[PDB]
DNA sequence: AGGATACTTACAGCCATC
DNA sequence: GATGGCTGTAAGTATCCT
């Protein structure tokens, strides 16, 4: 209490000297004190995005908001069936609520509603509790817009098999099967279709009113007396009036169902009821404002187009002036976190500022800040939790301070200076003196940042069992199962992991077997010192020459650099910031050019390297590529004079339109010299290719032609460098030369537009390709489609235009003229056709945005580039994708279409192990002789040992003691402490699952590998309890002691021993300390090993005194 | 052991520019 | 009025090819 709230409208009990989230659950508490529901301003959408969750740690109630369009108003990007299906069902649970809250930003609001009107145009929620007939839901459905297919994926039709026929609902993101019997119905059940299963039956059915807007005959044709009504436009066919107005579905057509009548509907105001209230936050009125302006200035600059018309924006959506106009109906929020002038409604409620929360790394007590602050103040500190390994972590963090806060869930009743906990996850914080406290965490502080042949080195290959369970010689044992000779069975230790790798070969006889240790298998060592001779050899000889390759000097002037690139609209991932920045740092670098990459086509991937076109200017140099085609080449050229306008820039290119007056002009730019950048061509390298100011050079993809044109820009080098890539490389034994010949940057983005991607394969079929289609076509999308570009690719169109009469596929007919495909390209840009498909070699170059889909047709007749070439060439941005495959029947397909069934089994996303995806193909692609000797040994024993000659290779080539150390003999400190410990079954059965946690395990090394692991096993998994704590406890042991490198400790309460390292940074004074001290807890075993004894009772008492000690050993035995 | 088949310069016709 | 020129067929070639 002490503090009120308006209660008329238009009552402005203004708020100052405020916060974050504090002022947020507060006003929640107000929704306690508080009628019914409520609403607020978002200044933007991340904002409330993050309060959301924000306010839900302490709130009893509920709040959502809606979603966003994600479009901008005269864009031409649409927006998702999701966002809008969660739009509805944030408003006409308006009329339903009577507590709870919603919240919206200052941008949707000013959009005008599509109303209730859609509503009123029920159905709404129902049941199987009726005589009721799907033939007439379906009625109501074309009434709502929905359609028939053999399969459905989203809103907007519907399958049958027999009479029974499933959808998909809007209001809920699940599939839904429906589990018709001759009116006769029993159950209803919810699904999932890549699930195929049936799933969680249900009571009742949301079949509210299912599109973004219901649009019938008489709806159609008044939409389009209504365009008539305002303006007109030609009888050309692709005009998106026009088009619409032959009953279709262009992708922003959205943008004008607002104006589909009269009536506007100015925001939501007109629906809450009367109790409800608004608030302030930052600037309503000049966010509004230059959201205007844009608006208006996309609307003017982009009113160009003559098949697209541009509108009214106050008919469209609403203004400032009527905007708070109306909202004077009712009070508001008016928050600013400040101290404030005097008035009535005024509140300046009394916060204050948080301190500094320096903690540095290199000092002693820098932690203490807090502490030292703590004795000064009764504030209480039940703040933030953000995981349950975030409680592990900060606990025991805490008792680096000896305090243990007991998790309080309630907000502000707690002690002075009262010691708990409860979940957070917000950033800044403040301080308080009504309630004399905080609200901080770190973040203040620091913030943050299967049927399996396997191959391990002491002992062979082998294949998968499982794992054994068992009692050990007086504790626990659960160990792997191991298979191989005369069915050794091996358990195996699970803390082994690290040193056994996967089957790292060909199926056919790359696993043999290993019977009596000292062998063959230990020649493993053998050939890789031989490895290590030759090959190392090579790249000696490499980074002897390669390395140097000095340049020249390239000061920054940065600040025209981010001026050229703030236009970047991909606001970027960092990863992307560490290519450009490691790149340009090598550009900076007056030495060689070189860094390796592989990403995609798919843009965003493509074109960051052009940000180093800056970089070729002020040097006043040149620079080209080889794009195989000349329709990447134009597309490169536009987005480069679009992105890289408005000064001195400079270029033409060769095409197939290489006329000789074409060729006079690359004279004369060539030999002007002042020109830019050239662009390729199939026939553009051993041609006399001109350079004066050559700055450097990108190209990719030589696959299907020999390395002939590598050595022959070997010799286009005059003095000068390379920097290269490419998106889809071989075998990386070249690319792992550029592990020692050519750095790499890689970093190419996974984020950004992580997005649906729907890739699967089925049969020769008219109808399912049809299927595909009509999942396409709704908005305009796209899939494209082969040919020999030989036969009648003709009679191919034919068959397609015909099953789709409707629509318009074009002449995608390769080797024809580079004029026609230009036109081609154009109706790319435009889609005329809202239709086209692509084939071959000399068609097939770069994925699309206004693209959703793509399909194969000959899977049967296809090749070795042609997959790894079709995986670099697809993408699309912020909505679903998808594809498919046809086939004939795998009775007539051979081996090799097996091979690539295999790689579409394996094609799952860009996760981590496409390469690896790649390379177990090559593995299926078995025939390398790249590492010639190399080959057949790192398959047969495993390219695990690969990368270790690599590694022993590399650093003793700069050490030049290069042959053989391994620490094959021994490269693993040992421990033992007789503790029944290990990974508890309780929470998966799978093995695998396992094996990827001891993965994560035993190849950490760090107190954040091994800490971010937890966080993540225990919020997955939950607080899974003792005996893996001790287990990674015993890695950290493993961590600290063989940074030390100390050899073995076996442990127990009856005592144990230790081989402590014979090599360590060791100084005996702590020995003569402990003799004198403690001859029983020490007994060195003579000079060499060490036995120990205590009564350490628990488990507990255990690893406190292991702690303990290793921390006193850190301060003095090292 | 090539070999079906995918990139390229030259030969040469028919009619377009002056 | 005469070339020539600009596309098309095809030989040489050198990539699709399992």
């Amino acid at each position: 209490y002490r503090y009120t709230l308006p209660v008329k409208a238009g009552e402005q009990r203004l708020l100052g000297e405020l916060t974050g989230a504090a002022c947020a659950t507060l006003v929640a508490e107000i929704a306690e004190r508080h009628a019914g529901p409520v609403v607020l301003i978002a200044p933007d959408m991340q904002n409330a995005l993050r309060l959301h969750d924000e306010i839900s740690q302490f709130t009893d109630q509920m709040v959502m908001n809606l979603a966003d369009w994600e479009t901008l108003p005269y864009d031409s990007f649409s927006p998702h069936q999701d966002i809008i299906s969660s739009r509805l069902s944030t408003l006409y649970q308006l009329p339903t609520m009577q507590r709870g809250v919603l919240i919206v930003p200052v941008n949707t609001l000013m959009q005008r509603v599509c109303p209730h009107s859609f509503l009123h145009g029920h159905a709404l929620v129902m049941k199987k509790g009726q005589r009721l007939s799907r033939d007439a839901l379906r009625t109501q459905l074309d009434s709502a817009g929905y359609r028939h297919v053999d399969q459905v994926m989203e809103h907007g039709e519907y399958a049958t098999r027999g009479a029974l026929l499933d959808l998909f609902p809007m209001g809920s993101e699940l599939p839904y099967r429906l589990d018709f019997f001759d009116d006769e119905i029993d159950s209803l059940r919810v699904f999932d279709v890549d699930s195929q299963r049936t799933l969680e039956e249900v009571e009742a059915i949301n079949l509210l009113p299912a599109h973004e807007f219901p649009t019938d005959k008489a709806a159609i044709e008044l939409f389009r007396s209504q365009w008539r009504d305002t303006f007109e436009v030609k009888r050309d066919p692709e005009h998106i009036y026009q088009q619409v107005s032959k009953g279709t579905l262009p992708a922003g057509i959205e943008y004008w169902q607002p104006l589909f009548f009269s009536e506007p509907l100015p925001p939501l105001f007109s629906y809450f009821p009367a109790n409800t209230l608004l608030v302030n936050t930052g600037d309503l009125e000049t966010s509004a404002e230059r959201f205007q302006a844009d608006t208006l200035a996309r609307f003017e600059n982009r009113g160009v187009d003559p098949m697209r018309p541009l509108l009214p924006p106050q008919s469209l959506w609403l203004r400032v002036d009527e905007l708070f106009s109306e909202l004077k109906n009712w009070p508001r929020v008016q928050l600013k976190t400040e101290h404030l002038p005097t008035k009535a409604a005024n509140a300046n409620l009394g916060f204050q500022k948080l301190p500094d929360l320096a903690v540095q790394a290199q000092q002693k007590a820098p932690l203490d800040a807090l502490r030292k602050f703590l004795e000064t103040f009764d504030g209480p500190v039940v703040f933030s939790v953000e995981s349950e390994g975030r409680r592990e972590a900060l606990g025991e963090l805490l008792a680096r301070i000896k305090i243990a806060p007991q998790r309080i869930m309630r907000l502000d009743e707690a002690s002075d200076r009262g010691r708990y906990l409860m979940i957070g996850a917000a950033e800044h914080g403040f301080v308080d003196t009504v309630r004399n406290l905080a609200l901080i965490c770190e973040s203040d502080l620091l913030g943050e940042r299967i049927g399996q042949p396997v191959v391990h080195l002491e002992h062979g290959v082998g294949r998968y069992a499982g794992m054994t369970t068992l009692e050990a010689g007086g504790i626990t044992g659960e160990y792997l199962m191991l298979t191989y000779a005369n069915d050794a069975k091996l358990y195996v230790p699970v803390s082994s992991l690290h040193l056994i790798s996967r089957y790292a070969g060909g199926a056919e006889e790359n696993a043999p077997l290993h019977k009596l240790g000292g062998d063959a298998w230990s020649r493993a060592r053998q050939k890789a010192a031989e490895k290590v001779r030759d090959v190392a050899a090579e790249l000696l000889d490499i980074y002897a020459q390669r390395a140097a390759k000095e340049g020249f000097a390239f000061k920054h002037d940065r600040e025209q650099y981010q001026l050229f690139c703030d236009s970047f609209p991909f606001e970027t991932t960092p990863d992307q910031a560490q290519a450009i920045n490691a790149v340009l740092s090598d550009m900076c670098q007056p030495l060689a050019m070189d860094r390796l990459v592989c990403g995609d086509v798919g843009f965003g991937k493509t074109e960051v390297a052009m940000r180093a076109a800056f970089l070729a200017v002020d040097n006043h140099k040149q620079v080209a590529v080889l794009v195989p085609t000349t329709l990447l080449a134009q597309q490169h050229y536009d987005n480069f004079r679009d992105r890289f306008a408005n000064w001195p820039v400079r270029i033409e290119m060769i095409s197939r339109f290489r006329s000789a007056k074409e060729q006079t002009q690359i004279l004369a730019e060539v030999a002007e010299g002042k020109i830019d950048i050239l662009i390729g061509t199939h026939k553009l390298l051993q041609s006399d290719v001109k350079f004066k100011d050559l700055g450097l050079l990108i190209v990719d993809e030589e696959h299907r032609f020999g390395v002939r044109h590598k050595e022959r820009i070997k010799a286009m080098r005059a003095n000068v460098d390379i920097l290269t890539l490419t998106a889809t490389p071989i075998p990386r034994t070249l690319n792992m030369a550029m592990s020692g010949m050519r750095d790499l940057s890689i970093i190419a983005t996974p984020p950004a537009r992580r997005l649906a991607v729907k890739t699967f394969v089925r049969e020769y079929d008219s109808m399912v390709v049809r299927e595909a289609i009509l999942r396409e076509i709704l908005r305009g999308g796209q899939v494209y489609y082969l040919y020999n570009d030989v036969e009648n690719i003709q009679k191919a169109a034919e068959r397609l235009a015909e099953l789709v009469p409707e629509a318009r596929i074009a002449i995608g007919h390769g080797q024809m003229r580079e004029r026609e495909l230009e036109r081609v390209m154009n109706d790319f840009h435009h889609q005329r056709f809202n239709v086209l498909v692509c084939t071959t070699i000399i068609e097939t170059g770069i994925d699309i945005p206004t693209a959703n889909t793509i399909i194969i047709e000959r899977a049967d007749h296809f090749g070795l580039a042609q997959l790894h070439q079709l995986r670099g060439r697809v993408g699309r941005s912020h909505h679903q994708a998808y594809a498919w495959l046809l086939t004939p029947h795998p009775k007539a397909m051979t081996t090799d279409a097996q091979k690539r069934l295999e790689a579409i089994a394996s094609l799952e996303d860009l996760g981590a192990g496409f390469a690896l995806a790649t390379h177990d193909l090559e593995i299926r692609g078995a025939g390398e002789l790249l590492g010639e000797e190399q080959s057949g040994s790192m398959e047969t024993i495993g390219f695990s040992l690969y990368m270790e000659l690599l590694e022993n290779a590399v650093d003793a080539l700069k050490a030049g003691r290069e042959p053989s150390l391994e620490d094959l003999t021994s490269q693993q400190t040992e421990v033992e402490l007789r503790m029944p410990s290990l990974l508890p079954d309780d929470f998966i059965p799978d093995v695998n699952t396992r094996l990827s946690f001891y993965k994560r395990i035993a190849s950490a090394k760090t107190e954040n590998e091994l800490e971010e692991i937890k966080v993540e096993l225990i919020d997955r998994f939950g607080l899974l309890p003792d005996p893996a704590r001790t287990l990674l406890d015993i890695a950290r042991l493993r961590q600290q002691a063989q940074k030390l490198g100390i050899r073995k400790l076996e442990g127990n309460e009856k005592g144990g021993v230790i081989e402590f390292a014979e090599k360590n940074h060791v100084n005996p004074a702590w020995l003569i300390g402990l003799l004198q001290k403690q001859p029983q807890h020490y007994r060195l075993d003579g000079p060499t090993r060490l036995k120990f004894i205590q009564d350490l009772s628990e488990r507990k008492t255990r690893i406190e005194w292991v702690r303990q000690f290793m921390r006193e050993l850190e301060e003095n035995a090292i």
